[PDB]
């Protein structure tokens, strides 16, 4: 009667896994090693973007069908024919049919297994869900601090395919727990905000799927490489508490301000990505972003919610999520490319820390209005 443990476990499995495919990315990239083409980074991002995108678009569509096929069954079928396509991963002896197994039927189960886990909180004891909502974030972001380790253990003792098949146990976990009109887009700050944030999420997923190919190509000496999701997981869980607590400071439409300040010191720290000479300094990087990022990702909502009204935020909400599909889908597979035309990714850094500032000039005409 307690869904605690299965919303953490809900929301850490379904973006602890996203937010470090950065690992599954060089695995893929040593275990598809061919001299036959030199366009292997930008192949291989496509399934994690895949994945990502298909996530985030499948909102609307797991909404719907959740709010008239019940949480419970919903959910279940969900985590079923996520486990399902998690396993079939792991029976693939390519790199195409990785795109359906793991980027799309991996992807939908985790999209049908997510969105029940934020409606079946709102009708069991309706008071104190403010330290219900933060003790699930934190629980989930220390759950994608401690995923990394794991999967890098998993990797290098076992193996790959054997590493989707261990991951299928936390899919287990979740197997055993537990209208979308149009007319919100005539208000114009909504409008705004709306074609704004995917032009600014374009470089947001290209560090977390190659971050980790950068610094195993240029910080082979280090003996930890991982501490950058660890820092990157910790900050993030930081800026969620934070900016629970106390962005509710700033009053008004302003809070948007906040979300502009947190896009131009990621957009800014993503172009100090390749600047960087020493690891601690990389490491510093990664903190600041992590911050940031938990600010973003903490103060999604209640723009949301100040702007299309109460009635209206998880519609809204969901059309956003929907909105932000093609930003991860399509950004990290133009850093590969620029990659594999250049050699390095420090232009494709360069070139993804700036949709972050466009996203900040654009952004800044709601509070007009």
């Amino acid at each position: 009667w307690l869904v605690m443990l299965a919303a953490m476990w809900c929301n850490g499995s379904v973006f602890g896994i996203q937010n470090a495919c950065g690992v599954l990315f060089v695995s893929m990239l040593e275990t598809f090693g061919s001299k036959d083409d030199d366009k292997m980074v930008f192949k291989t991002a496509w399934v994690g973007s895949l994945s990502m995108g298909m996530i985030f678009f499948c909102c609307p569509i797991v909404s719907v069908f959740t709010d008239l096929f019940g949480c419970r069954k919903t959910a279940v079928v969900g985590a079923a024919v996520g486990f399902v396509g998690l396993m079939s991963s792991s029976f693939v002896s390519s790199i195409e049919p990785l795109y359906l197994t793991y980027g799309i039927i991996f992807a939908c189960g985790c999209s049908f297994a997510y969105q029940p886990s934020l409606v079946i909180l709102g009708h069991y004891f309706k008071k104190r869900l403010g330290l219900v909502n933060g003790i699930v974030t934190a629980g989930s972001s220390v759950f994608t601090i401690l995923l990394p380790l794991l999967l890098r253990v998993l990797i290098d003792s076992v193996g790959l395919f054997y590493t989707l098949r261990v991951l299928c146990i936390f899919m287990f976990v979740l197997f055993l727990a537990g209208i979308f009109n149009f007319a919100i887009f005539k208000v114009t700050a909504y409008a705004v905000w709306a074609v704004g944030i995917p032009l600014a999420l374009f470089g947001y997923f290209v560090p977390y799927v190659h971050l980790m190919k950068h610094v195993n190509e240029r910080f082979q000496d280090e003996k930890n490489k991982e501490v950058v999701l660890m820092c990157i997981g910790v900050t993030s869980g930081v800026g969620r508490l934070l900016f629970g607590r106390i962005a509710d400071y700033v009053p008004g439409v302003k809070k948007v301000y906040l979300q502009v300040l947190s896009f131009f010191f990621i957009g800014l720290m993503s172009m100090m990505i390749p600047l960087c000479s020493i690891f601690g300094a990389l490491i510093a990087v990664c903190l600041i972003m992590g911050l940031f990022d938990g600010c973003f990702i903490s103060i999604m909502a209640p723009i949301a919610f100040e702007l299309v009204g109460a009635q209206d935020v998880s519609q809204a909400i969901g059309f956003l999520l929907g909105f932000m599909s093609i930003p991860m889908t399509v950004g990290p597979p133009i850093a590969g490319l620029l990659r594999d035309k250049l050699g390095s990714y420090d232009v494709a850094f360069y070139l993804a820390g700036v949709p972050p500032l466009i996203g900040g000039a654009v952004l800044c005409f709601i509070p007009w209005i």
